[PDB]
């Protein structure tokens, strides 16, 4: 589990969104595994605006933050889980790292701020849904 809290937005994995998220919806995209809902309180996270390929992510199944090298956001075939049919997921970055399901939501960050959130992985893979192209998260 986990979310990004930027401005009056809450960014979560679409597959983990609550009824309150869907009732206060700003934007969602199944192909990216992302959903954004509105918040009453202002958040403290800042979004990175860059092309970094190194950063650190939080792994809840280890209680640890790990430094990683990750690929640029791409269209990747991901295997069937309980949440999606084997399909192509867009705007996804991969790194080598310990992952399990309930880790989705952990933040990946670089020197500029939050890069994305955990979404896919297994066999020492961890896939992050990028948010750096969502420039509108910084306004309104
Ligand atoms: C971090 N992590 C490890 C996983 C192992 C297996 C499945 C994962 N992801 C999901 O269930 C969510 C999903 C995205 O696209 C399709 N399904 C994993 N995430
Ligand atoms: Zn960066």
């Amino acid at each position: 589990s986990g979310a990004i809290y930027v401005g009056n937005y809450r960014v979560v994995n679409r597959h983990l969104a609550t009824h309150n998220d869907w009732a206060n919806l700003v934007w969602e995209d199944s192909s990216r595994d992302l959903l954004v809902s509105s918040t009453t309180a202002q958040g403290c996270d800042t979004i990175a605006r860059c092309d970094c390929q190194t950063g650190v992510y939080y792994c809840s199944s280890r209680r640890k933050h790990y430094p990683v090298s990750f690929s640029k956001p791409s269209l990747i075939f991901v295997e069937a889980s309980e949440y999606y049919p084997a399909r192509y997921q867009s705007h996804l970055m991969l790194a080598v790292g310990h992952s399990e399901p309930g880790d989705c939501g952990g933040i990946l960050r670089c020197q500029h701020g939050v890069v994305g959130i955990v979404s896919t992985g297994g066999n020492g893979l961890v896939g992050f849904a990028d948010v750096r192209d969502l420039l509108w998260l910084d306004e309104e």
